[PDB]
């Protein structure tokens, strides 16, 4: 009997309350600025999914003033070209959602223009390919930059004109990423790639584990399968998917909750607390790709059932409402970062992250 349309909205409206800056297009500006780009992600989907259209002059605000040239990485010309690869992808991507939601090739255009961008720091010559996400140094090649690079690419293959270009990029990004080892051996992603001292090869560094690096990579299989309708793609995806899911590699909680690595000892920062939302949004495209792929009515339905138990569980365990007052109306939901363990405090991070999963189960 659960309304995942109207938590959604009671979310986003509890997100602007406590942390939309008016005076400047932007949640948090205590907070890091790739998050801005997540949230907006966030609010973008829930319009999709649900039709409505209540917060898109917020977002065009958001998009005119974010789009401006950065204080802090003036070279990249705005358009949201920043001082690392992965912050500009995060914003490409919310463009890729803009254009599907309204159609207007204004946000196409600054996708493609944040791919150009991201390529220039892609490299043969090290690891055998893969970006490096640190833009200044160039001394990482990390898993979300290269995913949120591969779901651009393959995203850019189903919708930009020289839409062939796009699709070559992405089947030869995959295949590297593949062949990387950053993909372990039971199929979950770690955080990126190390280099070999004497011998200048990579391996994986076995960093942690982190939820939304198994999660941009399942959007990126998906528009890689609409872009082939090759299966073999979201049979890949599958088996990520499937390894979060399943409570032995520790993801997934014996109360089948999803669960940072970071929860347990109480340390997730800034970044980590918005990790579990983008992968519940991914988690969400990959069962509604694999429901359309085949007849069976089946299909998908543990991708479903796992997001509308951890919707059940956060919606529980994990909310407070707004105190209305006499003078501000506004009403909502705040959430904190575990999805199970109790509600002490809403962060503008995790406040995205809830939203990212009542809008996967639109
Ligand atoms: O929290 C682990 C995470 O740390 C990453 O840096 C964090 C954060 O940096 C932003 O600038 C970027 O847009 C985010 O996607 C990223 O989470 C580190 O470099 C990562 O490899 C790692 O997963
Ligand atoms: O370098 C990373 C950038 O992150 C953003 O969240 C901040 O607004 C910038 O001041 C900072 O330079």
């Amino acid at each position: 009997s659960l309304n995942s349309t109207g938590l959604a909205q009671a979310a986003i409206n509890g997100l602007n309350a406590r942390f939309y800056e008016s005076s400047n297009a932007r949640w948090s500006s205590d907070e890091p600025w790739w998050i801005s780009g997540v949230a907006l992600t966030m609010v973008i989907e829930y319009m999709r999914r649900s039709g409505s259209k209540e917060y898109l002059d917020q977002v065009e605000d958001v998009i005119e003033v974010q789009r401006q040239p950065l204080s802090w990485w003036p070279s990249g010309e705005g358009e949201f070209r920043a001082d690392a690869t992965d912050d500009t992808g995060w914003w490409a991507l919310a463009m890729v959602r803009m254009y599907d939601l309204t159609g207007n090739e204004d946000y196409l255009n600054i996708s493609i223009k944040d791919e150009a961008y991201m390529r220039q720091w892609w490299t043969d010559t090290e690891c055998g390919g893969g970006l490096y996400v640190d833009i200044q140094d160039l001394t990482y090649k990390n898993a979300i930059a290269n995913e949120l690079y591969l779901k651009l690419v393959a995203s850019l293959a189903n919708r930009a004109p020289n839409a062939t270009i796009y699709l070559d990029r992405a089947q030869q990004a995959w295949t590297w990423f593949l062949g990387s080892g950053m993909i372990n051996g039971v199929n979950l992603i770690n955080d990126g790639l190390a280099r070999d001292s004497n011998t200048g090869s990579c391996y994986n560094n076995r960093l942690p584990v982190w939820t939304y690096n198994q999660g941009v990579i399942l959007g990126a299989l998906v528009e890689l399968y609409h872009a082939t309708k090759d299966e073999s793609y979201l049979l890949s995806a599958q088996a990520i998917a499937d390894a979060v899911l399943s409570p032995s590699n520790g993801l997934t909680s014996s109360s089948g909750v999803l669960t940072e690595t970071c929860e347990g000892s109480d340390s997730c920062n800034q970044d980590q607390q918005v990790f579990k939302g983008v992968f519940a949004l991914n988690l969400a495209e990959l069962g509604d790709a694999v429901a359309g792929a085949s007849s069976d009515p089946d299909a998908g339905q543990d991708y479903r059932e796992y997001l509308d138990t951890n919707m059940q569980s956060m919606y529980a365990n994990d909310r407070s409402e707004i105190v209305p007052t006499l003078f501000d109306s506004s009403t909502g939901d705040l959430y904190d970062v575990s999805w199970s363990g109790p509600f002490r405090n809403a962060t503008m991070p995790k406040q995205a992250s809830a939203i990212g999963l009542y809008v996967a189960n639109i």
